[PDB]
């Protein structure tokens, strides 16, 4: 218990030095929750987020837990939230989202310390601390009344991203990675198609998109199903297609190495597969 005690000495007295290390305030965090010091965790998480408002690790970190003691409203509230604190940065909004197709894996697998950063707060000359609330009244109003696996909420913190000042092709590429996991969902489909297709509207010839544009058939896919190969031949036929077009085939074929290194990671791969996906990476 002594050593309870002379731990949070170290870390308090760290952060006291040096309040900007924000590993030094997460790894407090971490030993709080340990301990099972949840009001001193509470008490950690406010001075944090205090003085390190923009930062998605915090943010998350407060969301996913509260997530994980299974309420999803304190889960969303603090990731709106932060959200719309956290907008130079992809970080928060990809969380938000994975956070939110976790909870659809839940339901589809079933089928006070703690102050936060006022996002209306404002500074010494009247603007604001935080960008206007992600969802208006009415459309969260119409996001709850939507039905549970649509998934129209994580497609929504992806059209809202869209108006964030982090949003580019990377972010975009990034959202469909959070999303290219979840693989085993009925709204992925949709999902995944609506980012690749949004992408492919605003970023017509950009290595990331040619990416997602490549990487997509195989989202919903195992192996071994005969779906895979059907899906690989059509992969790679992006990729043929994404070689020959007018593009940065440097970050292309990095992405793309990548990629392929991913899948050939796998076991029980076939081999005629496992040589020529090798022959086309060596071919990059």
């Amino acid at each position: 218990h002594a050593s309870q005690a002379r731990t949070f000495g170290i870390f308090e007295r760290a952060v006291l030095k040096h309040p900007g290390s924000i590993e030094l305030w997460l790894a407090y965090l971490e030993f709080a929750a340990q301990v099972k010091a949840t009001k001193r965790w509470r008490r950690i998480m406010t001075r944090a987020l205090r003085l390190h408002p923009m930062n998605a690790s915090l943010w998350t970190l407060a969301g996913r837990r509260a997530a994980q003691n299974g309420d999803m409203q304190r889960a969303r509230a603090h990731f709106l939230r932060g959200c719309r604190f956290c907008t130079r940065e992809p970080t928060l909004w990809l969380e938000y989202a994975r956070c939110e197709m976790d909870w659809l894996a839940r339901m589809e697998a079933k089928k006070d310390g703690l102050i936060l950063p006022d996002p209306d707060a404002e500074g010494t000359d009247g603007t604001k601390k935080a960008a206007k609330p992600v969802f208006d009244a009415e459309q969260t109003k119409k996001l709850e009344q939507s039905p549970a696996l649509s998934g129209a909420i994580p497609i929504a913190v992806f059209d809202v991203a869209r108006k964030q000042p982090f949003w580019g092709p990377a972010a975009a590429e990034k959202f469909f990675d959070v999303f290219a996991k979840f693989g085993h969902l009925s709204c992925h489909e949709r999902i995944i198609s609506h980012v690749v297709t949004t992408m492919q509207e605003l970023f017509p010839n950009h290595p990331c998109t040619w990416s997602v544009h490549i990487r997509q058939p195989l989202v919903g896919v195992d192996v071994l199903t005969p779906a895979f190969p059907k899906a690989l031949r059509e992969s790679l036929a992006r990729l043929k297609a994404a070689l020959q077009s007018t593009t940065d085939r440097k970050a292309l074929a990095t992405k793309m190495v990548a990629w392929m290194d991913g899948i050939l990671a796998i076991e029980k791969l076939d081999a005629a597969i496992r040589t020529v996906l090798e022959h086309t990476k060596r071919s990059l």
